[PDB]
């Protein structure tokens, strides 16, 4: 990791805005870690569709991911392209399909399902690669652990968290997608329907597949991680909103959730935990608190390069269950 900013630009705590990236100008927010001296682990949290990005770091429903910096992380939270750096812009021209080959608008996240989408069946896109702009130029202001740089997000973040992970798998040190979307395709490539795509994982639940969410094909080999995949259980469901305001079923996480544990878990320098709760589609709403701080600690006792044979599961609070490896309570084992 090297730190740089684009020239002249000038870091600073809280928000950060006209951030030059592959010509956007972007906005993120910084709150510099407590009860730390030396570098710091790194936490870069992003919200959904419909929170804000200020409802995302403060609000306790919404997972009030700021409070990780007491807890003795530089959290780094970007704001959404579509947001044109208002971090408190909700689902106001975010909640909604993509434009220009992207599937979802909220974040650069996942290719379109007609032809539009195939150039980002291998390039990263511009959120990918604005989040690493964003904390190496962080990281000329505050000391940052290169070793301990952390993502995750909740539903539409928790696909951008699955899509920077696949592309930027020698940056990141980990991450916590929670109910990201893996938008499984056939093996060839070809976009399936979301009724096809659940289908497929149903049929197969221990296979890897492939998906929109990343390269095409995936990887067949990822930099070190330790990846935590979260479930929210039974409602872990999203229902789209047609322009006249009526909704239908567009999203199930239970085979996403088991797709990206399946392919995190066969990696050999990936540790993968699959973790469970019921709280549905939305923050982790049981011990919210407490959950954060085991997931972030959980991650950090894994530094970039770790040995994935040292690596030792503690309890969750409660309301989850975890393990390492794929996830096993969402399908019927084949035996």
């Amino acid at each position: 990791v090297k730190w740089e900013c684009p020239a002249g630009y000038e870091v600073k705590e809280g928000l950060n805005v006209d951030f030059p990236h592959k010509g956007m100008k972007r906005a993120f927010i910084v709150y510099p870690a407590k009860n730390v001296s030396g570098p710091a682990p790194v936490w870069v949290p992003m919200t959904g569709s419909v929170e804000s990005t200020n409802d995302n770091l403060t609000v306790a429903r919404s997972g009030a991911n700021s409070i990780l910096a007491d807890h003795g992380y530089t959290v780094i939270a970007p704001v959404r392209a579509c947001a044109n750096q208002d971090p408190n812009i909700r689902g106001e021209r975010c909640n909604g399909p993509g434009s220009n080959g992207w599937n979802w608008n909220p974040w650069f996240e996942g290719r379109a399902a007609d032809p539009s989408g195939e150039h980002w069946k291998n390039d990263e896109g511009p959120d990918s690669s604005f989040f690493v702009a964003m904390v190496q130029c962080v990281g000329t202001k505050y000391k940052l652990d290169a070793r301990r740089l952390f993502l995750g997000g909740i539903a539409s973040g928790g696909t951008m968290t699955n899509r920077a992970l696949l592309f930027r798998s020698n940056f990141w040190a980990g991450g916590l997608p929670i109910s990201g979307e893996w938008y499984v395709t056939s093996d060839d490539g070809t976009p399936l329907s979301f009724d096809d795509a659940r289908a497929a994982v149903a049929a197969a639940p221990t296979k890897i597949h492939q998906g929109r969410v990343g390269p095409y094909p995936l990887p067949a080999k990822v930099g070190p991680l330790i990846v935590m995949t979260v479930w929210g259980g039974e409602k872990d469901l999203w229902n789209c909103t047609r322009p006249d305001g009526s909704r239908f079923l567009c999203a199930d996480y239970r085979p996403s959730t088991q797709a990206g544990s399946n392919f995190f878990s066969a990696q050999p320098d990936v540790v993968h935990v699959a973790c469970s709760s019921t709280h549905g589609h939305m923050w982790p709403q049981l011990n919210t608190q407490e959950f954060n701080r085991w997931a972030l600690d959980t991650l950090a006792s894994h530094p970039k390069g770790s040995d994935p044979r040292s690596f030792k599961l503690t309890q969750p609070p409660e309301g989850y269950t975890c393990h390492v490896g794929p996830f096993t309570g969402l399908y019927a084992s084949a035996w």
